[PDB]
C-alpha cells in the first residue's frame, strides 16, 4: 500500500509515476 | 520529492493518486 500525507491507498493500488519511476505499484 | 528503486523525482514533481490521496505533490 501506499500512505502519502496520512493518506493511504490499500496493497495493490498501482500508480503511473514520472520517469525515472513509471509504473510503481505498491504491495504494502 | 520522491524516490522509490532508486529513481527519484525533483521536489515539486506531482502524480495522479486514488483517493485519498488524490492530487499529491511530493514537496521534499
Amino acid at each position: 500500500g501506499f500512505c502519502w500525507h496520512h493518506s493511504c491507498v490499500p496493497s495493490g493500488t498501482c500508480a503511473d509515476f514520472p520517469w525515472p519511476l513509471g509504473h510503481q505499484c505498491f504491495p504494502d
